[PDB]
């Protein structure tokens, strides 16, 4: 019957639906990483400098 | 004569069929309440915030 085979495929349709669950989340914490140090290294690249305040000489 | 050994089948057969059908629903039934409260949590999550006014010493 119909019943038998049905059940088959419903298990392979699930493990499949997993895959490309696991795919969206490891990219989105690959990617979580990199967005938060490149904001915090910029922040402190304009705000740092050196002033120069007087010069002499001998 | 055939005609008793298709009768003897034909129960069976609408039995199995029986058992596939509510493997789907109550997996459906299942799925459905998990992925509604998560929908929820997650509105609630993202919306939700503390902010700091102003800080004093004495």
């Amino acid at each position: 019957e119909t019943g038998i085979g049905t059940l088959i495929i419903f298990i392979a349709m699930v493990l499949v639906a997993a895959v490309a669950a696991t795919v969206l989340i490891n990219t989105a914490g690959s990617l979580q990483q990199r967005a938060t140090s490149t904001g915090s290294q910029t922040t402190n690249q304009v705000s740092t400098g050196l002033i120069v305040q007087s010069i002499y000489g001998m």
